[PDB]
């Protein structure tokens, strides 16, 4: 199983350019590139060329780019904004040799029932699936554990890439949104594993579901999640391709930047390697 990181964990505290050196340096075989600020930043004195000619050279390699965000249940003038970004985004991948696009649920005040959310998300997934094709990318839908969040479990997710039905529409298993929500790990464990494209590991303070938000996690294993019980699960139904670690704390970002992507590192293989050979 390869090793990722995401700039979330670093991102008070360092920069694109500066995560490229330490992960290279740090053994890290992928990164997850944020598309809002990190590659904006970047792009500031480097061109798309730049960063395709430092993969080209270097081992480690751009897993995905971070978060289409809130692409179901918008009204026309939001849809036309989440096709609009998608298709910049195709070409971001092609350039740069992206696997992944990640995809982030509409978070709302708004009451919407369950089969409007499911059929938008379907609708849009689809839209698109039916996008990427010709540029061989994969989308990762992650439901995020959050009250307010219109897709907030694993099964809900789940039912919702299944009936998308789509080789190139999968998931992003995150632990904490996992946890965050109260996803039952009986459903984790009847899912087809090849609709697992990315598995975002991270731990959390114990607070109940529903209080618990990003600013909560912690490194992997120091926290309440059963980690244990995820690990298991996605090795029972064949999950094995690489683990990213994603962590939103204000207080690592107090750390340098090195000695949060050490850390991410050292926590992260010291808890998954007992389950998976990395």
């Amino acid at each position: 199983m390869k090793l990722c990181f995401n700039e979330a964990t670093t991102l008070e505290n360092s920069n694109l350019k500066l995560d490229l050196e330490l992960c290279e340096k740090h053994g890290y075989d992928y990164i997850e590139i944020r598309t809002m600020d990190k590659l904006p930043e970047y792009l500031k004195d480097h061109s798309l060329d730049d960063l395709a000619e430092y993969f080209q050279t270097h081992h480690i390699k751009p897993l995905a780019l971070n978060a289409l965000v809130f692409f179901n249940n918008r009204d026309e003038k939001g849809h036309n904004e989440i096709i609009t970004e998608f298709k910049g985004m195709m070409e971001t991948c092609k350039t740069l040799g992206v696997k992944y696009v990640v995809a982030v649920p509409l978070v709302t005040e708004q009451k919407i029932v369950k089969e409007e959310i499911k059929k938008s998300s379907v609708d849009v997934l689809t839209e698109l699936s039916d996008i990427a094709e010709p540029y061989g990318v994969k989308i990762a839908l992650e439901f995020v554990g959050h009250p307010q969040c219109t897709v907030n479990t694993f099964e809900q997710a789940y039912e919702i890439v299944n009936t998308v039905n789509r080789d190139n529409v999968g998931l992003v298993l995150d632990s904490f949104h996992f946890h965050a929500m109260g996803s039952n790990i009986e459903s984790l464990k009847q899912a087809d594993g090849k609709k697992i494209f990315i598995y975002h590991i991270d731990d959390t303070e114990d607070f109940p579901i529903g209080f618990l938000t990003d600013e909560d996690r912690v490194w992997p294993g120091q926290g309440a999640i059963d980690l244990d019980a995820h690990l298991s699960a996605l090795k029972e139904i064949g999950f094995s391709d690489v683990v990213s670690v994603e962590l939103f704390r204000p207080e690592y970002y107090k750390l340098t930047a090195e000695e949060a992507i050490q850390t991410a590192k050292k926590t992260t293989v010291d808890v998954v390697s007992k389950y998976f050979s990395m």
